[PDB]
């Protein structure tokens, strides 16, 4: 059986163990960007940091009770009127079923009053670049060797 509708649950520091597990079930992403899997202590610290920023919009992605991804954006960056998506991750066993597109469309639906939505891609990740272009994000610039910027009007 399949749950179809993806729920976007706002993340809090008590979610650290669940977000840790999502990252640990996504090893290929961390290898691609040249990083060890995050420690639980690292995930806690990162959640404490986003907790105190009123403009961060971060979510665990749920199918029923199962955490199957993570979405992290910042309103008001690069400009006050815009938003930027810094991470969209679907757990590796749930990739290729349209959940990335669903998460993006559900998130963008909530941004009436925002002007443009940027996405920043880290490292040599052409698969992610192909995904964002397919969803209507055009290339803006590269941000040095490690970063590439894309944008979609709302
Ligand atoms: C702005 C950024 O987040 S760049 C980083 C993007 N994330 C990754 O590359 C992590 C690995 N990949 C994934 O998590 C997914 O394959 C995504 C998000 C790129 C696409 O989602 P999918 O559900 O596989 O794509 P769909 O089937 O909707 O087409
Ligand atoms: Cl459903």
């Amino acid at each position: 059986m399949h749950v179809l509708t993806l729920d976007l649950a706002p993340v809090t520091p008590k979610d650290a163990p669940l977000l840790h597990r999502v990252f640990h079930l996504s090893p290929s992403y961390f290898a691609l960007i040249g990083m060890e899997l995050p420690t639980l202590e690292d995930v806690v610290r990162d959640l404490q940091t986003l907790e105190v920023d009123p403009r961060r919009r971060a979510f665990l992605l749920f199918l029923g009770q199962e955490p199957v991804g993570y979405l992290d954006a910042k309103l008001g960056y690069p400009e006050a009127e815009d938003a930027t998506l810094s991470l969209l991750l679907i757990r590796e066993d749930h990739q290729g079923r349209g959940l990335g597109r669903q998460a993006l469309e559900r998130f963008a639906a909530g941004l009436d009053g925002v002007r443009r939505l940027y996405a920043v891609v880290y490292g040599h990740n052409p698969k992610a670049k192909a995904f964002f272009q397919a969803q209507g994000f055009r290339y803006v610039k590269d941000g040095g060797p490690t970063l590439t910027w894309y944008v979609r009007p709302l």
